[PDB]
């Protein structure tokens, strides 16, 4: 009810000689009228509680869109058609490289047990090497054994004394 | 704002035929400025409503308005080559991967076998001065042999036993 329709209801109550009648309805104006608007305004306070709520929808979902904007006007900042192009002449730049520092190594082990196919002849050659040596020397120094006491002084032992040593 | 039922055993206290009219005026009082304080209330609730009205239609405006330009850079991106562009960046740091990966293990066995064949360079050392004592030794023995094919006597006991040691 408006603020005057209500006054003008007010104002008829007034008089107390008013029919009991009159008096009923006007009260029960009242009754309804102020059963109305607690209606209305707890309608106003569910529905405002709703634009509240998709409010704060709408602000994660612009804020999320923000977002989803900027990425995207970053992602179109990697170059038109000649920078695309330009990676490719990268990819087998690269595919080059991979092969190359793939090939020499494979290639470096191949030195690797061909350096062994010598590294284990080369210990098969200094051990029987040795051996041989270790028997010369085991002659020399039996010959050498016998050049000794008599050394007061034949001129044969002497001579041979001389290559001895 | 006072509850109905506050408002109802008000409304009660009008109906009596011949209440006391102070009391009267006091209930009518009562329910005029209640009513006031209701509608003021109200007119609050409708001018903060009314707002979120507002900026609901300014933030509608706004998505639409964000969404159309995502859409935009989207297809600006996808006309320049987006997806084979980026394939290509899968594709370059795969390759800048496992060249690492071989240039790391290239690396590692160049490091630790020039690091093995000094050995070698060792070896062969140790295969050469050990023959020259071979060969060194041999040839004294040898010498000594030809001294011993250069005597014009028998020979004496020492030089016979020496003489005996001279087969290898």
């Amino acid at each position: 009810l408006k603020p005057e329709e209500h006054e003008d209801i007010l104002n008829k109550l007034l008089d107390p000689e008013l029919a009991q009648s009159e008096r009923t309805e006007a009260l029960q104006q009242l009754r309804v009228n102020y059963g109305s608007f607690v209606s209305e305004y707890n309608d106003l306070t569910k529905s405002h509680a709703h634009l509240e709520r998709m409010k704060k929808n709408m602000e994660q979902t612009i804020k999320d869109l923000q977002h989803r904007l900027d990425e995207a006007e970053q992602i179109a900042l990697k170059g038109g058609k000649k920078q695309l192009q330009k990676l490719e002449a990268r990819v087998r730049e690269l595919e080059n490289e991979l092969e190359a520092e793939q090939k020499r190594n494979a290639e470096s082990v191949k030195g690797m047990r061909k350096s062994e196919r010598r590294i284990k002849e080369l210990t098969y050659q200094t051990e029987d090497l040795e051996k041989e040596r270790d028997f010369y020397f085991g002659k020399l120094r039996n010959i050498e054994l016998i050049c000794q006491e008599n050394e007061g002084n034949d001129p044969v032992l002497q001579r041979i004394v001389d290559i001895l040593y």
